[PDB]
């Protein structure tokens, strides 16, 4: 009856382009033993350089969520990790053949098709939840990023653009499908930004392919949004990723204030060293755990 650690059945391989760094990716992920975590692997260098997606190895936080080993890198993971805790994979080797995990159409959609093209196999071994017991709010100026106890899993954001294309959603995973409601928002980027951006050497994988793009008045991508609530979606869809850093699937509340990569692992960081705020549970049996998975 005990809700059980999950890794792949089989092995996933993608080539994509990173979304900062335009460059061509190799991207590999394998099963991995019981209490591996999501562990990233730098397989283009010798030798090769493995880094735990966890807080503790988070470096730069400006463009997306980086992690770092000395002078080693793996930037933008959020949308990665937003598909493994959004699918309840525990245990998982990413072999990338560069810096920057491949943006592939800006969403989770394609990494949730081809982890559940793969399928999953359940270990023999209790999952380990992050259970929040007090409410811990992190704030810098006007934005707040807040862990509220709840017997679930729930995440509400807001945003404030003042864009006229532009704000506020709540998604709660004993109603909402991850897969089908949140998985598929893509990231965007302001037309206006992007010549600054590429001077910065950042944005320089960009397209309509991988992003949606707004000029002043509109999207400019022909096809236009998959949901009215796109954007806010998108913001839903980091928060998950970048609380998976946690190393284990949460049972509590978050709610973002136009909060980002920073002060989200600002928050993660206040958490986990607040021990008085959290534990780590196990359901010895899934027909009284507060959260249930889909079928592997
Ligand atoms: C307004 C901006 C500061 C912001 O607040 N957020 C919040 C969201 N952040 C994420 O989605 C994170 C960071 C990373 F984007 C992946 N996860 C989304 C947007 C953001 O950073 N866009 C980054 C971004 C930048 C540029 C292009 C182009 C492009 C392009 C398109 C066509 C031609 C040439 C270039 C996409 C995207
Ligand atoms: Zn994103």
């Amino acid at each position: 009856s005990m809700i059980k650690q999950r890794t792949l059945k089989n092995i996933i391989r993608a080539t994509g382009v990173g979304l900062h760094s335009g460059e061509k990716v190799y991207l590999t992920l394998k099963p991995a033993p019981v209490d591996t975590g999501i562990v990233f692997s730098r397989t283009d260098l010798d030798p090769v350089v493995e880094i735990p997606a966890r807080a503790e190895n988070v470096g730069e936080t400006t463009m997306s969520t980086t992690l770092v080993k000395g002078d080693v890198k793996v930037d933008t993971v959020e949308h990665l990790l937003s598909a493994m805790a959004g699918l309840g994979i525990d245990n998982a080797y990413v072999e990338l053949s560069a810096s920057e995990v491949p943006i592939m159409d800006g969403s989770a959609g394609p990494f949730v098709f081809l982890i559940q093209s793969a399928g999953l196999q359940e270990q023999e071994a209790a999952k380990k939840f992050i259970r929040i017991k007090r409410e811990v709010s992190v704030e810098e100026g006007d934005k707040r990023a807040v862990f509220v106890p709840f017997d679930g899993f729930k995440v509400s954001f807001e945003i404030d653009f003042d864009h006229p294309v532009f704000q506020q959603a709540s998604v709660d995973f004993s109603s909402t499908s991850f897969v089908k409601e949140v998985s598929r928002a893509r990231t965007f980027g302001f037309m206006r930004d992007i010549e600054y951006l590429r001077s910065q050497n950042l944005a320089l994988g960009g397209s309509v392919e991988n992003a949606i793009v707004v000029d002043e008045n509109r999207v400019l991508n022909e096809d236009g949004l998959r949901y009215e609530d796109e954007f806010v979606k998108h913001k839903i869809l980091d928060a998950i990723g970048d609380l998976y850093l946690l190393g284990n699937s949460l049972i509590g509340e978050f709610r973002g204030f136009k909060s980002g990569h920073a002060l989200n692992n600002q928050l993660l960081r206040t958490l986990i060293a607040d021990k008085d705020a959290w534990e780590v549970v196990t359901f010895e049996d899934a027909r009284t755990a507060p959260i249930s998975y889909m079928r592997p």
